[PDB]
């Protein structure tokens, strides 16, 4: 059979860890909506917003 299109090599494990504490959930729940659910789910929306925070808000203020 063919190779899979996604893997932990194409996720931000620091973002997943930040979603776990900020959203109050487990890594497997964060990874599920990114791997087998859809990006519009609240756990994947948290991952997107936390990657925006980690890049921008982390530098824009202190």
């Amino acid at each position: 059979g063919p190779h899979m299109s996604y893997d932990a090599n194409v996720i931000d494990d620091e973002a997943v860890k930040e979603v776990c504490e900020k959203f109050e959930c487990t890594e497997s729940e964060v990874m599920n909506s990114l791997y087998s659910g859809d990006p519009q789910d609240q756990l994947a929306v948290a991952y997107h917003l936390i990657i925006d925070n980690r890049r921008i808000m982390n530098q824009a203020s202190e």
